């Protein structure tokens, strides 16, 4: 294998790695500048649910930045560093039967290796498996290739061999069985029941756990000390009999601002700066479309349009394509929109309910609805950003951009994706999407 393993049986705990990412007592002595190594430990100071119904969980989170000379703009995203469920990281030590308390490094065999750690060292197993390594997401063939060796039933050894392998059946079998089912390592080895591997080598086996990234849902001109964030809480059921839950979005739900015992809540994070900006110029119309929870950045600019019109400042057009569901049940901001209609800061508040009826009623739809004004703010310089979905929602939009230049512009399809893709050239059709 790659590392060696040392157990530190006696060593002091001001040596200790207890979750941070970058240097040791980073997290709990914090100095600035902050980023992605040296993330600042945001107190939430608001979590709270946005959706109205309970088929899924949205919430708003409030993130603390005061003092940490952090800047933001609206449009940026915000990364965050979160920790695995304790409990499943206690089953995992269990069905192990190891003693995750145990403190080690794990030292790269090659001495030269500029990797000289799978992850921050000396540090104990509960650690590693709750702040650096990914233990929800579907192992890799390779990882099943060295895990087989530990299953001392031969038939489930096997199954394991086949499915890291290249075989035709193996293929598919791993497709179906790990993939598909969505097992992750706790999964398996409770199917797979003979599967006794050494904690040390299942550490070095597993994939670093990632920061997960935001938009932004808010204002610096607003909330120059707190980033906020919108998020649907990821969590299913699985093929195979099991609940799954999303680690970044479940961590975040669970961050309760208060915590008996007094203890605040924190979340380490930075801020990763983005091109997805207002215009220049208050007066330059903007048109958004963010369908769930891809109006998020689009809070952040509405609140800033909304700010600058009430310092006294000339504001031009501000329109939101947004979408749900159900008007009673995902409306997301439906309070905060509405008040921000009323007072004039969103010029339009267009919102396309997608399930209200039999058929789909999707952003588009109204954006086609509204092509002869949309056309004329494009004529007249108007920004257009698309956030959300990158699948299917965001190519439709511009396509649906594409047919109201061609009609309203008098000009072919080819004359028409040129058009658009100019305006993508100049800064003036912006797109934040993700899958
Ligand atoms: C630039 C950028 C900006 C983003 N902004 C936002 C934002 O503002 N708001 C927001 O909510 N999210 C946003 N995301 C998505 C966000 O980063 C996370 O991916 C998301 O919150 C889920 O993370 P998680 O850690 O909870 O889920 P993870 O533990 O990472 O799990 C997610 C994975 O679970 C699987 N999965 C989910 N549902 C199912 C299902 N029914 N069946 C089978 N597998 C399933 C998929 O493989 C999915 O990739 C953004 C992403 C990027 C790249
Ligand atoms: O947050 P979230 O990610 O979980 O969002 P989401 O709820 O999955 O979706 C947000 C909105 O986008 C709609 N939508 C789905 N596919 C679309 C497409 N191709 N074009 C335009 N709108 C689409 C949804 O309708 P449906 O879910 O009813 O298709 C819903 O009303």
């Amino acid at each position: 294998r790659q590392y060696e393993l040392v157990v530190h049986t006696d060593i002091d705990a001001a040596k200790v790695y207890m979750g941070e990412m970058g240097r040791l007592k980073s997290y709990e002595n914090q100095k600035p500048p902050f980023d992605a190594k040296n993330p600042f430990l945001a107190a939430v100071t608001t979590n709270r649910k946005l959706n109205q119904g309970t088929e899924r969980h949205l919430m708003h989170l409030e993130l603390d930045i005061s003092d940490s000379k952090i800047r933001y703009e609206s449009g940026d995203h915000v990364a965050v560093y979160p920790a695995n469920d304790s409990a499943l990281v206690n089953q995992l030590g269990k069905i192990l039967g190891a003693d995750l308390d145990v403190v080690m490094s794990l030292n790269n065999l090659d001495e030269e290796s500029n990797k000289k750690h799978p992850f921050p060292c000396p540090t104990s197993y509960r650690t590693a498996l709750t702040y650096y390594l990914d233990i929800t997401n579907p192992p890799r063939t390779n990882v099943l290739y060295e895990l087989a060796q530990y299953a001392s039933e031969p038939s489930e050894q096997e199954l394991l061999r086949k499915m890291a392998s290249s075989s035709g059946e193996g293929k598919e079998l791993y497709l179906s069985w790990v993939v598909e089912a969505r097992r992750h390592i706790l999964a398996i080895l409770q199917d797979c029941p003979s599967l006794r591997p050494p904690i040390d080598h299942l550490c070095e086996l597993l994939p670093r756990l990632q920061a997960r990234y935001y938009s932004i849902a808010s204002s610096s001109k607003v909330h120059p000390n707190s980033v906020h964030i919108c998020a649907v809480v990821v969590e299913y059921e699985t093929k195979a009999g099991r609940i799954n839950k999303g680690v970044a979005t479940n961590w975040l739900r669970a961050k309760e601002p208060v915590g008996e015992n007094g203890g605040r809540a924190l979340v380490p994070m930075f801020v990763r700066k983005s091109q997805f900006r207002l215009p220049f110029k208050a007066t330059t119309p903007v048109i958004m479309v963010g369908p769930g929870t891809g109006v998020a950045p689009f809070i952040g600019f509405i609140q800033e349009r909304a700010w600058l019109r009430q310092q006294g400042k000339e504001v031009g057009e501000t329109l939101l394509y947004y979408g749900c569901r159900r008007s009673d049940e995902d409306y997301l901001y439906r309070e905060e929109l509405a008040q921000f209609h009323r007072d004039g800061a969103l010029t339009q508040l267009n919102v396309a309910f997608s399930r209200e009826q039999s058929h789909k009623v999707y952003v588009q739809h109204l954006l086609k609805q509204d092509r002869e004004h949309l056309w004329k703010l494009i004529e007249g310089g108007a920004h257009i950003y698309v956030c959300g979905d990158a699948r299917n929602m965001a190519r439709d939009v511009q396509n649906t951009f594409y047919d109201i230049v061609a009609e309203l512009g008098a000009m072919e399809h080819a004359q028409a994706v040129d058009y658009i893709k100019k305006l993508m050239t100049k800064g003036r059709y912006s797109l934040d999407v993700w899958s």
